[PDB]
RNA sequence: AUAUACCGCCAUCUUAACCCUGAUGAAGGCUACAAAGUACGUUAGGUCAAGGUGUAGCCC
């Protein structure tokens, strides 16, 4: 949501350009176009650390990941 | 006599695209503590005095 409580206009654009959307839907807002909605609290700061720390891990293990097989893959 | 013959000189006037919204109707698009907006000719002109090339007139 954008700060008059409507949907941020990069939902639609992303939805016009075929760009999957990850997203945070508090009880207020509009799943519909999200591709891979995550029902949850927004507003709370424990929340927002939490969403963070999630994702960066998720990145962070997952590139380590792919730079690990690779190596791998050009040894053996 | 004619630049109301040209040339010279002066002067007069004339000389986009992209992206969104509305049911992809006519149509519309701003808020900063930010909400779709971003990129030459012309003249019955003057000048025959610091300049020219022609054309015509009269020639009891
Ligand atoms: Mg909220
Ligand atoms: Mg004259």
């Amino acid at each position: 949501l954008n700060n008059i409580f409507e949907p941020h206009v990069a939902v639609r654009d992303a939805a016009k350009m075929n760009i999957p959307t990850v997203g945070i839907v508090d009880t207020n807002c509009n799943p519909c176009l999200i591709t891979y909605p995550v029902p949850g609290n927004d507003d709370s700061p424990l929340a927002v650390h939490l969403y963070c720390r999630l994702f960066q891990t998720a990145i962070t293990r997952a590139k380590e990941k792919r730079q690990q097989v690779e190596a791998l893959y050009r040894l053996q």
